[PDB]
């Protein structure tokens, strides 16, 4: 029992958060956990906010979890999302590269094409794909943004600095780091491809199924597999770039209300999880997709006691990120 200050990024998430608050009030008795909403412009401001005791929690893509960990913020993961089904929860998802059918190019011919990324530093939209092309990039490979800017002939990399690297915001001027940028995130990176701005979208396996309901329409897209061949979109299991850890809620290491955060989310999923309520849905919203939590999530799992970002993410993934931020060929 007490108040959890959730950090929403921009207007759409702020709206979902208000609804989340109000509905939780109509079901949770006076002594249960409650929600308060803090609006910030980017996930980055949410991190600082939480570290400065301005807010208490926020869900981040694993790549951004790593950023949350670095000093002086030192946030830790307390609750993770799980996908698939409640019967067989999956704490990972597949990063895929979606292209249009017959666009005429494989993974080893990305140079010169236009790319759509979910956001700078995110697992599927950035780390995995760039990680795999790292040495294909033209030297110098530092700064990384600059090298990526020269490989593609323009792209949309939300959260990148459009001043220092104009080419990274060519498909989405300003590189807005929130849903105010129509090309932000999974569904945004997908729209960037669908509209014809970009040639490839680095998203997750469920994105396309989340945006195109007709097999007819999904049939017009393909996935680039690491063996330089193309496969239909529902064959991602045999055509993906990598498996990455699930998004997770982070909190302060000192006085971070981790117990209250879990009590809230656990009670929230019971009352408003998948197909649980007609008045409100935690994993959906008419105001946007992947607001606060991913729509493709089914519930929450508590993270083991005092586990740090490094352990949570894993040796390999955590290294891939380091290598990306330095690495050699
Ligand atoms: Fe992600």
């Amino acid at each position: 029992d007490k108040t959890v200050r959730w950090c929403a990024v921009s207007e759409h998430e702020a709206t979902k958060c208000q609804s989340f608050r109000d509905h939780m009030k109509s079901v949770i008795p006076s002594d249960g956990p409650s929600v308060a909403c803090v609006k910030k412009a980017s996930y980055l401001d949410c991190i600082r906010a939480i570290a400065a005791n301005e807010a208490d929690a926020v869900t981040l893509d694993a790549g951004w979890v790593y950023d949350a960990y670095l000093a002086p913020n030192n946030l830790k993961p307390v609750v993770a999302e799980f996908y698939g089904s409640k019967e067989d929860p999956q704490t990972f998802y597949y990063a895929v590269a979606v292209v249009k059918k017959d666009s005429g190019f494989q993974m080893n011919q990305l140079r010169g094409k236009k790319s759509c990324h979910t956001g700078l530093g995110r697992s599927a939209g950035w780390n995995i794909p760039i990680g795999l092309l790292y040495c294909d990039l033209p030297e110098p490979r530092k700064p990384l943004e600059k090298a990526v800017a020269n490989f593609f002939s323009g792209s949309c990399a939300p959260c990148a600095d459009g001043t220092d690297f104009p080419q990274l915001c060519q498909l989405c001027p300003g590189c807005g780091c929130s849903t105010l940028n129509q090309y932000f995130g999974y569904s945004g990176a997908f729209k960037c491809l669908k509209d014809g701005a970009g040639d490839v979208a680095f998203v997750k396996h469920s994105t396309i199924f989340e945006n195109l309901a007709n097999k007819a329409d999904r049939d017009q897209y393909e996935l680039l597999c690491l063996d330089n061949t193309r496969k239909p979109v529902d064959e991602y299991k045999d055509c993906h770039l990598a498996q990455v850890p699930s998004h997770t809620v982070v909190a302060r290491s000192m006085g971070g209300k981790e117990d209250l955060i879990w009590e809230l989310l656990n009670q929230a999923q019971e009352h408003f999880g998948k197909d649980k309520s007609k008045e409100f849905q935690l994993f959906s919203s008419p105001h946007g997709k992947d607001l606060l939590f991913k729509d493709s999530a089914h519930g929450f799992l508590k993270v083991p006691p005092r586990m740090d970002a490094k352990m949570y993410l894993g040796y390999e993934y955590v290294t891939a990120i380091r290598n990306l931020r330095e690495g050699t060929c």
